[PDB]
């Protein structure tokens, strides 16, 4: 008996991908007013934020401005790694002498990272992120498990990202404090394309979820979020926190100079795997300028309360309960 | 067992939407000619209109010009609250004094809201409504409950907008006359977009008809409606009456003045949610102007009268039967 | 329990509907060469045509000239009916002097139609066509049963159009020869924009194949015709010949002048239910024009006869047992 | 019981047509990175390729030059036939006496194709491919058939296109060494357009692949390919290689002049079934000029060592177990 997509596998074509814009959520009874809600969510799971948003450590969207000014909105912002150890564990004591703001890193694997990584760790620095395309490489997992024993107690440790339940479930059995989700949603992002890689993320958080809320381990949502409304979505699918590049790039505190071509305004903002920023994964585009940070992070989060107020979701972890209607394509 | 979508639960992403453009009229045995057509249908528990057809609380869309020409084409104007209490009962009685023609008014909820619904009452208004973005709440049901026991004896009462089984039964619990149905499907609606909510107006029809017929409770369709096709679409889903906002903005009748730029017609459409209307939830758009207001009336019941024939629909509770094919993709 | 679509009644929704682009034809076995296939199919009960090809009974589509050229490349043209009663019958006369070849012409309902039709059958036409937009009408079921009675010795009559399987099945028993099917999916049809009724052709060639096939009566598929591939799959989903208009509305041989604006040339095509050619259930458009009818059939029936060759069909017959595989929007 | 897609036939529309664009790589747990993946993969039963990548034989993509440059880059490249046989023969001997590389060559069906297949084998031919449209015709399993009793020791035979796996089965039973998969997918491939006959290569390789690996078969994925990520695709669905056509002709080694129109450079690139190359079931167009062969499979390799690097894939063979998932409307 044939499979009604080809083969005799039921199993060769698994699951059917889910994206943002595939869903929508459904309103249910409310005794929540947007003014009300608490969006404080856990980033890790010693440290709980008062906005659960994240900019995402690339060159042209989280370095000393952004970081810090992330942590005073609520969030926190993670430093990217395409610059010597010394220059990033430096921005790492700008941040802390601010105010004691929390501050979050970027690594990758091997000694050049095992160096950058206590040199970070002796920086103050608050959360370590394991920075790899594909996490459930055995490599990566050794990378977030000796780190986890070497300096786990002062130090929480991030792993991604990761796109299935089998390599979310390997993270947390390496100690991972948080598990970060997304393997080709990004908007910069050419993975999909140049290796026919990738998992629709609403999916992708949906099935990770599913094997990090057992443990209690929260899970950040990385990459493909276009809309204030695909965080509510990402949150509601079981993420603790979301991870925002887009969105951020175009802000003034984001790296990168201004753009007045054209008679608008844009920023440069290009993804860590394209080829100005060293196969390339990654492509250099630009976002519209979008002003300060606190006014963009104003209204994600107002979007936020809003689809809180909707769903009867006094805190996020009320939110992440929340029912999905499914859209067919002429839902745009 | 993982869920074909993701994670271990089977009613996490709870149904599938299907929306005006998903679906298509099957035709039936037909004794009907558009000619012999009974469009009459029940806007409220009470009052009949000859045409099955609201026009929006919007301050672009209905006021007493446009109130009163939708009740001398059978249909009827709901009064938007953007404006003075004085005022807004004040064009209640402009409508009521040019040959006791049936008028609407919206209220929101709380003091302000109660006490324009007394003017409003005291105004010699017909019906009530109880306009917010998301019925469910306890306070709005509170708000439909407290008005039908303090002048439910001579005055309509209408709740809205729900997008659930559930949110309407609620409504009908409450003593409404009349549930109103649409969140997020609008035109100038950013709903689905900066908070992730909504629900496809075909499903939101059906779903809350199975609640609110059973109980005897007439039906609104309001938003998401291009054509007049879809009219007999949202009426064939279960629903009595449709209220149109972007059908009618182009309209004379129609507040917003006129836009001979690039030579070409328009008028202001903008939503009550939009930032100059006062987290943003509309915008400030355009709509060609498409004359006088009986001309569009006339056509749009024209297509409704067609949609009759084809189904062998004698009545508008008949149509209400009426079978849908689900349209792929290529259906456009 | 609720249907994953919204409501409790599981056939509120029917069925779903499938046109020519959802599906593409699979190849099979064969030892058919385009060069040895026949073509030839039934056009009635009684009449066979070497090629399974009928041009519209519309006023920019089928008349002498058109209706001459078709019967001698094998086909056959239906005389539109926008025109005195006197005219239409002297084209019939002008087709039949040519060389005794094959002519058909539309009728309405009613008593002018009645007229029409004896004129037509005294001026020798050799089928009939009950040219309406929705046959399911019991008027409708009457003037094809009455004419068969009067004439169904010497004139063929054909009935339409349909969309479903008791339309059909209506059809049949009311003693027609052929059903022509196809409600909406016209080029210049809005039916399904101002009625919101249609019906995919794919999905309405076979429920009334279904009920037409074992009474052995043909169906003739009418309009959403835009290559020669979906004259194929039209046969191969059990329709014995197909109508076309948009096809054949750019030709030579076809009313209309030629438009020579922009430096390119296109002719009139509008449909019967336009404005201009008398609610509007159709348009006034333009179409490429494509030179002599002779060279657009030679090569329709090119491709027809190519898709005879992969699914290794040597008659039409046989073609329309030809199976589909069903494509997703990523197919385009 | 009405089939939900029309009629009461259930294998009428037989099964779900999936392309390249619907389905991506599931990323597992792996030891893998791109640096030590091994790309070698069998073209034939007794050929390996160190690259499993072939181009088309078409006049527009391989002849002498491309061939030479694809042997040397690990691949293999298959001479057209759209010339005399001396001319094709002749180019067969300027490859193997530039270090004795891998060529493949092209033949039809009947008397023509077998003197020139006799011919190339004497010019030392390593791969004979008998290149027609619909590989299931009698007379195509023939000419494999006893070419293979003919000359079969000593050279490959080669059989297609196919799209199911009834054809697929019989080209194994006929002796072939391979079964090129491909049946409308092409870029300039108009095919689906003029006969409405195809099958998307994701479920026409899934076919394919289950009825040759039983036998040991190598399956050649033909047409379709746009990206790198499209050759995984391939791979990963049960191909052993891929032939592309549209990625190489804008190659400086592929036959046809430059084009600096528009102050961009094109290269011709033209089906074997357009007007031109001679109902025509092909196309001339214009492909962006892409510079050297060996700069453009480096980077095609590139993207599928990354794959093969997110899957856990050390060897192509274990690439061809990998996992899809399945990707809605919304995944572009
Ligand atoms: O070059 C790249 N290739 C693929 N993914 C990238 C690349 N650079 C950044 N990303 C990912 O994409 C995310 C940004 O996605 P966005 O917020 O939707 O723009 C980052 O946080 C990374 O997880
Ligand atoms: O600003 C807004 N945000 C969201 N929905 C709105 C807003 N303003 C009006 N609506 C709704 O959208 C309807 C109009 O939809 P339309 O007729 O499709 O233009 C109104 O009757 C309201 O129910
Ligand atoms: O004005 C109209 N409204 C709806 N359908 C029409 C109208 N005029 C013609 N048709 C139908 O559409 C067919 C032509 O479709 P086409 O060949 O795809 O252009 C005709 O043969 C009629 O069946
Ligand atoms: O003219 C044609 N009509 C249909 N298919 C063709 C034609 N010419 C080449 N092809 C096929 O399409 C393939 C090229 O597809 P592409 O690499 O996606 O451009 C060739 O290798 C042939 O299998
Ligand atoms: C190829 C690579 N190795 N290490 C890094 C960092 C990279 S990257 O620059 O390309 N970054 C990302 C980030 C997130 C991704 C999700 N899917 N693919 C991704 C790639
Ligand atoms: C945010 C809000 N509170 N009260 C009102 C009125 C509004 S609104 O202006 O935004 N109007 C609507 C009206 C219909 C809607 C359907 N979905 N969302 C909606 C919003
Ligand atoms: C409204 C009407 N009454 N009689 C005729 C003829 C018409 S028509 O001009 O509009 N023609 C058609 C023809 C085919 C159709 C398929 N669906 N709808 C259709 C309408
Ligand atoms: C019509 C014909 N006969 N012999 C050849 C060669 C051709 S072709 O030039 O058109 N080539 C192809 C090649 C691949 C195809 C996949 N589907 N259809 C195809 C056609």
């Amino acid at each position: 008996d044939p499979v009604p997509t080809g083969g005799d596998d039921p199993h060769k074509v698994a699951m059917l991908g889910l994206t943002f814009d595939d869903v929508l959520l459904l309103p249910a009874a409310s005794d929540v007013v947007p003014a009300t809600a608490d969006t404080s969510s856990q980033l890790t799971k010693k440290i709980r934020l008062k906005v659960p948003l994240v900019s995402s450590a690339m060159d042209t969207v989280t370095e000393s401005r952004m970081a810090i000014a992330m942590a005073r909105a609520g969030g926190m912002g993670v430093l990217h790694r395409n610059l010597p150890v010394a220059e990033q564990a430096g921005q790492v004591e700008m941040v802390k002498r601010s105010g004691g703001l929390l501050v979050g890193a970027a690594v990758g694997v091997g000694g050049d990272a095992w160096v950058r990584a206590m040199m970070l760790v002796d920086a103050g620095v608050d959360v370590l992120v394991v920075d790899t395309a594909h996490a459930h490489n055995r490599l990566v997992l050794d990378m977030v498990g000796k780190l986890k024993s070497e300096v786990g107690d002062r130090v929480e440790v991030v792993g991604g990202n990761v796109a299935t339940r089998s390599a979310a479930a390997a993270l947390v059995d390496a100690g991972a404090d948080a598990v970060k989700v997304g393997v080709g949603p990004g908007s910069i992002c050419t993975t999909r394309v140049v290796a026919g890689v990738g998992a629709p993320q609403i999916t992708a958080i949906l099935e990770a979820v599913a094997a990090c809320r057992p443990a209690g381990v929260p899970v950040i949502a990385d990459g493909g979020l276009q809309y204030s409304g695909d965080i509510a979505k990402a949150l509601a699918a079981g993420a603790s926190t979301a991870m925002l590049g887009s969105l951020l790039a175009g802000t003034a505190e984001a790296p990168g100079e201004l753009i007045f071509v054209n008679g608008k305004q844009y920023k440069s903002y290009r993804g860590m795997g394209s080829l100005g920023a060293m196969v390339p994964e990654g492509i250099e585009g630009r976002v519209p300028f979008r002003g300060p940070l606190s006014s963009v992070i104003h209204q994600l989060t107002g979007g936020l309360r809003a689809a809180m107020g909707y769903t009867g979701s006094p805190t996020i972890e009320v939110l992440q309960q929340a029912q999905f209607v499914r859209i067919t394509p002429a839902g745009l």
